[PDB]
Parts: structure tokens; sequence; C-alpha cells
């Protein structure tokens, strides 16, 4: 059996990429990881160890703010998978130094995609702040809502930048593709929780375990939030490049909740940890969930494996094998 046309994953090493790497890896593709330096051992043997990574896995190095440096690595390709993103939210020129380069990157990825001629359809992984950060949150989002970029320009609530920055991208990466009759996928996902083969805490489950631990300033990302599995987002990146019919924007959320509803879940299945009543920040206030619609995702025929109580048993056990506590 012939391995599936060479695809390239950006940000291999990152908490995505590097389970993507893993899932396309299973199959049956070969997989052209990059990595923004090849030379540091620390983040290139995890995905080296991987299943099938002797035959079929390459390291190339890459770096979004070079120019070409994409060229090698795609050209021959038949899929390019953009999961890495800028993700140093704390300069003081966050339009220089945050967003424009977020836009640049994903543009000229782009470019090389079209340069090399071999490439049938790309994937862009997009996220839920690209839809619903606008000053007057819905009850039910899709893939037809757009962030308001004006709207983080002026209150410039936490994270206003990447939320920009994201859908900024998501925008330029569309209008370059049908500008030149690109085949470009954009996959929106909410925090994502899984396992995770770094030995640093994902971002995401910083927020997704502030409840278990004590990290207040996460408390209002949950106040109403949405979920997805890893596993689950990777393999609907899989479906979703593979599908003929597939085009356009996705939604992969498979859960939405408050933080009340949640301290709930985590109160009846694990009584080990203490999960306060109360949260800083957060009124005794009526919460209702904020819904990210997956329709279109499932009428293609996709269907979530796992539940939120498979997410953070994942999640907990990962980490329990190092960053956080067992109490
Ligand atoms: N995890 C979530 O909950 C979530 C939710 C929604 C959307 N997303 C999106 O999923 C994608 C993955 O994010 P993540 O959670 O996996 O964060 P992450 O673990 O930090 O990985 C992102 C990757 O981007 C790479 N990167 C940053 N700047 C780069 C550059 N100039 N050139 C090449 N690579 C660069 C990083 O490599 P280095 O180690 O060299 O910095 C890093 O490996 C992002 O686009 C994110 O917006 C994630």
């Amino acid at each position: 059996a012939a391995a599936k046309g060479p695809v390239v994953v950006t940000g291999a090493a990152g908490f995505v990429g590097s389970w993507l790497v893993r899932k396309l890896l299973r199959a049956g593709y070969a997989v052209r990881a990059t990595v923004r330096d090849p030379a540091n051992v620390g983040k290139t043997k995890p995905l080296l160890d991987l299943p099938g990574a002797a035959e079929r896995l390459s390291i190339w190095k890459a770096d979004l703010t070079e120019e070409g440096s994409f060229d090698d690595a795609i050209k021959g390709c038949t899929g390019v998978f953009h999961v890495a993103t800028p993700m140093d939210f704390e300069s003081k020129d966050p339009e220089n130094e945050v967003i424009k380069p977020t836009v640049e990157g994903v543009l000229s990825i782009m470019r090389a995609c079209k340069e090399a001629g071999t490439v049938r359809r790309v994937v862009f992984t997009s996220t839920a702040g690209a839809v619903n950060v606008e000053e007057r949150q819905k009850p039910v989002y899709d893939e037809n809502n757009w962030s308001d970029v004006d709207f983080c320009r002026r209150v410039k609530m936490t994270g206003w930048m990447y939320f920009v920055s994201k859908t900024l991208a998501d925008k330029a990466a569309i209008a370059y593709a049908a500008e030149h009759g690109m085949d470009l996928i954009s996959v929106i996902p909410p925090l994502v929780i899984g396992p995770f083969i770094s030995a640093g805490m994902p971002p995401s489950l910083l927020t997704a375990l502030a409840l278990i631990t004590g990290n207040e300033p996460h408390y209002s990302i949950l106040k109403q939030v949405q979920f997805v599995h890893l596993d689950d987002l990777c393999d609907a990146e899989i479906f979703l490049f593979e599908h003929p019919a597939a085009a356009g924007r996705y939604v992969c959320s498979s859960h939405a909740t408050t933080i009340h509803g949640l301290a709930a879940m985590l109160r009846e299945r694990y009584p080990e940890y203490r999960i306060p009543e109360r949260f800083r920040g957060i009124d005794d206030g009526d919460l209702q969930p904020v819904h990210f619609s997956s329709k279109k995702l499932l009428d293609l025929g996709f269907a979530f494996k796992y539940t939120v109580e498979d997410m953070y048993d994942a999640a907990i056990r990962t980490c329990r094998e190092k960053g956080l506590i067992p109490l």
C-alpha cells in the first residue's frame, strides 16, 4: 500500500499539531512535519517517536516570518494543514508584532501552496474567537458568524490581539483562495482538550482545569465555554480534507456549557478534587450556554466520538503524570 500523498503539518511540535501528525500517520499518510528548529531535539523527539514516523515522517525547518521557508516542504504535497500561529500576546505593538505577522504568515503559506501546483486542498485551523467575539453575544453561532474586529480593537478585552489575528487571517486565507481558485477548508475549534505529548501543560488545559486548580484569571473564559476533544478535532480535519464535497468554514465543537454546569460535572465526577461553589469575577446570575453549531460538519457524515467526560478523563490523567496535583 502506497502512502497517501505527502501532506504538511505546520507547527507540528505543538499541542494540536503533534496529535494531528500522529493521526495522519495512523491513516496512512506520509507526513512532512514543519518546526521552527528541527535541531531542538527536545521538541522534535516526541514526533520521531510516533507510530509509523520512522517510515513516513520527515521533519522540516520553516518559519512563518521567513518568506519561502515552506516552499521546499510543500513542494510535491497534495495537502497542507496550517496549524502554526504566533502566540506571543504580550507585546507593545500588537498590530505589527502579532496581527500583521499572523496574516502575512497565512498568506505566504497560501502563496507557497499555489506555487507548488501539487496541493489540491488547504486546511486552515481557525478558532472560535474568529466567530463570536462581538458586543452582543448570540445564543447560537455557526460558520457564518464573524468576530467584530473593530469591537476588539475598541474595548481590547484580554486576548484581543489573538481574536483579531485569527479573524483577519481566516478572512484573508479565504479571500486569497477564492481569488486564485484554491480549495481551502477553515476549521473552527473551541477550547481543545485531550492528551498532550509535550512536557508542559497546553495553554488550553490551563483554562480547562482552572476549576480543579485555582487558576482564577481563566474563570471568565469558562463562564460560557465550548469544548472539543483533541482527537475529534484532528479526525474532523482529516475527514474534511478527504471528503470531496467539503468546502468553506466548518465549526468543530462538540459541547457547550457554563462555568456553573462544568463545576457541577467535576463535583459529581471527581469527589477527589475540591470544586468551589462560587468563582471570583463571576456573579451568581443566570448563565445559559452559548452553542456552536457543528451541523455543517455533521451533515457531511462526521460524528464526534468523545464526551466532555472523556476529555477531562484524558487531560487529568496525562497532567497527573506531571503538572497537576492528584489531590
Ligand atoms: N489548543 C486550543 O484550544 C485551540 C483552540 C482554538 C484554536 N486553536 C488553534 O490551533 C492551532 C494550534 O494551537 P495550539 O493549541 O497547538 O498552541 P501551540 O501548542 O503553542 O502550537 C502552535 C505552534 O505554532 C508554532 N509557531 C508559532 N510561531 C511560529 C512561527 N513564526 N513559525 C512556525 N511556527 C510557529 C509553535 O512552534 P514553537 O514551539 O517554535 O513556538 C507552535 O508549535 C492555532 O492556530 C490555534 O489558534 C487552538
